[PDB]
């Protein structure tokens, strides 16, 4: 495989555009061996084939001067939803196309499929606009299963891995931050994905035009925490002071943003049990 154009760095590795046609090649720091392992575990055994999930190609360890860990996936030339939202504006058609496709990806991860072509129930745990890619057909796929937890109904076995990495601090649910999440109950990881999905929903809705105007792209809690907030930083905002992103008033002059602020509402309850499910979100968006 021919590494051609690097397209990013990160806190855990780097991503290249290579050929083998075009493929993406994430190259992990060996300080992040556990994420490469976990991701390679899920893709090679769960067989995750779905429109709204980053398709997988292969996984290997090679040369390069030294023993780098490669995860080779479908290349999407339009990149992250995060970079996409800072470049472009959305209308009604492209914005619903995007939040629905994310919702169906998260739902398909969250439900256990039984049968030959089945899968366990999977919770993402680091969902964010940088971990969603936009592909050249309107849909988006979810990526980075490095922290994924799995649950199999047949055994009631919860499988959380041994990755010491924690999710992106900005998108953490309050139960994660105050450290009262039930670690034994798989559903609480599903409710962590929903909280972050609500944040992503706010990110996307801002960039949808209505009555001729938009908001600039901003990351969640942009107005109250610094770039790269730390653990204690987000704790003050989400748990103690109980802050949520603000709804622009111009959403109440459009019926779509009306019912998009409807959803975010019901992913943001601090009590995680009250939060919507990805199936319910995906149902509502249809
Ligand atoms: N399959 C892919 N196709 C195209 N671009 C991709 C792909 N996977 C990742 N990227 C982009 O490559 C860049 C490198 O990012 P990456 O190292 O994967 O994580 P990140 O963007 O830094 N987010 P984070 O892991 O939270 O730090 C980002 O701009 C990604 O959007
Ligand atoms: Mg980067
Ligand atoms: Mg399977
Ligand atoms: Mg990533
Ligand atoms: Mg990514
Ligand atoms: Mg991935
Ligand atoms: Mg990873
Ligand atoms: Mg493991
Ligand atoms: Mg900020």
């Amino acid at each position: 495989i021919t590494l051609l154009e690097c397209v990013g760095k990160g806190r855990y590795g780097e991503v290249w555009r290579g050929s083998w046609e075009n493929v993406a090649v994430k190259i992990f720091s060996s300080r992040d061996e556990k994420s490469w392992f976990r991701e390679t575990e899920l893709y090679n055994t769960v067989m995750l084939r779905h429109e709204n999930i980053l398709g997988f190609i292969a996984s290997d360890m090679t040369s390069r001067h030294s023993t780098q860990l490669w995860l080779i996936t479908h290349y999407h030339e339009m990149g992250s939803l995060y970079d996409y939202l800072q470049l472009t504006t959305l209308d009604t058609v492209s914005c619903l196309r995007i939040v629905l496709s994310i919702a169906s990806g998260l739902a398909h991860l969250h439900i256990e499929i039984f049968g030959t072509q089945g899968k366990p129930a999977i919770a993402h745990r680091d969902l964010k606009s940088k971990n969603i890619l936009v592909k050249k057909n309107g849909q988006c796929c979810i990526a980075d299963l490095g922290l994924a937890v799995m649950h199999s109904q047949s055994t009631n076995q919860l499988d959380v891995g041994n990755n010491p990495r924690v999710g992106t601090k900005r998108y953490m649910a309050p139960e994660v931050l105050d450290e009262t999440i039930q670690v034994d109950c798989f559903d609480s990881y599903k409710r962590v994905d929903i909280w972050a999905f609500g944040l992503v929903l706010w990110e996307v809705a801002r960039r949808m035009v209505s009555n001729g105007i938009v908001e600039d792209y901003k990351p969640p809690f942009y107005d109250v925490v610094p770039n790269d907030p730390s653990f204690e930083d987000m704790r003050k905002v989400v748990c103690v002071d109980q802050q949520r992103p603000n709804i622009p008033n111009r959403w109440f002059s459009d019926p779509t943003l009306t019912s998009l602020a409807k959803l975010m509402k019901e992913c943001w309850y601090q009590n995680p049990s009250a939060r919507l499910t990805a199936l319910r979100i995906a149902a509502t968006l249809t």
